[PDB]
């Protein structure tokens, strides 16, 4: 009896994907979920993960490769690798040279999710929902406190977003940028932030319990769809702000000590099927990395410029870089100050 252990982000697969794979292959899948790159990286660095497949963001995988925690993918066992978009492969290869270890799964941006009606009520019809000003100017966040604010519990993403907003290199190597301006601004915003969390904000936006969030694009579009299906009158939207935003590429990778390698390759080749992954995108509102799948994706998802953004918006996106120990120290120390402010 073959088994397969998979660790993926929460809210990142269609409801029937695993069952359909089990039915086709006779493999039993053990599926577990996380909402933090830090949790996954900690598990990878502390010992065996016990998983056959894990799904880091590519910028985290970039440094994880150098610790030897992954084994290279046997492309001879991934015949339809060909379906993957070559331009996305090239971007991911900046993190994973020659695409040896990582299979691109989904990608999106770190932007602003918000309740349309509540934000306009508080900040007026002309609320700047196209700008990080909406949530990174203290005067606006003090007012939005009235209906609830959440930030992601994602330190590398939040500091890069703040640095970009301040006109600094999103990947600044100047320690003073973190300890000075970035911390100063975050500590001014902190009293108005209800919580730091990277998954509770989906249902809280959908149900009207918060009105604005730093969020991952497809998560917010899921919240919007859950609100529509509830017929609760909640109108949620998402913005890639005008100052730019961070892009991420989530990738499947195989732990070096994976027990069930043959089954893992079966699952990866299953995900490379254009109809399988288009069906996932249809349900999670994330762009997949599979060029053959794009026309199969629902018009609702494929034509949303907050999911598949056009070239002029993609040109404004930035990605995370590896930092040295000093910046890791000052960034992490500053993050701890902010979450307890
Ligand atoms: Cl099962
Ligand atoms: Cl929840």
């Amino acid at each position: 009896q073959k088994t397969l252990h998979i660790y993926n982000w929460s809210d990142y697969i269609a409801p029937d994907t695993v069952a359909n794979f089990e039915k086709e292959t006779g493999i039993k899948v053990v599926y577990d979920v996380f909402d933090s790159n830090e949790v996954l990286e900690g598990k990878l660095m502390a010992g065996s993960t016990g998983f056959d497949l894990v799904v880091p963001s590519a910028s985290f995988l970039e440094r994880q490769l150098t610790a030897g925690v992954f084994q290279p993918l046997d492309k001879s066992k991934l015949p339809e690798w060909k379906n993957l978009d070559p331009e996305l492969l090239k971007l991911v290869a900046k993190h994973d040279p020659d695409n040896k270890f990582a299979m691109p799964y989904m990608w999106a941006t770190t932007g602003i999710g918000y309740n349309v009606d509540k934000v306009k009520a508080v900040l007026g019809e002309n609320a700047p929902v196209d700008s990080w000003d909406l949530i990174l100017k203290p005067e606006n966040l003090e007012k939005l406190k009235s209906c609830g604010v959440s930030f992601l519990d994602a330190p590398e993403e939040v500091f890069a977003t703040v640095l970009n907003y301040l006109g600094k290199d999103p990947n600044s190597t100047k320690a003073d940028d973190y300890t000075g301006p970035a911390t100063d601004l975050l500590l001014k915003l902190r009293p108005n932030i209800r919580y730091f969390h990277s998954s509770q904000y989906i249902n809280d936006l959908a149900n009207g319990d918060i009105c604005v969030a730093i969020g991952w694009a497809g998560d917010v579009w899921q919240a919007s769809n859950r609100a529509k299906e509830a017929k609760n009158g909640v109108n949620v939207s998402f913005s890639i702000p005008k100052e730019g935003a961070m892009a991420f590429f989530d990738v499947f990778a195989m732990p070096a000590d994976a027990k069930n390698k043959d089954e893992a390759y079966q699952f990866l080749n299953y995900l490379l099927r254009p109809d399988v992954v288009a069906h996932i995108s249809d349900h999670v509102f994330y762009a997949n990395a599979n060029k053959a799948a794009t026309p199969l994706v629902s018009a609702e998802v494929r034509e949303n410029p907050g999911i598949y953004p056009p070239a002029d918006v993609r040109a404004k996106l930035f990605t995370l870089k590896v930092q040295d120990p000093k910046i890791d120290r000052v960034r992490t120390r500053a993050w701890t100050k902010v979450k307890s402010g």
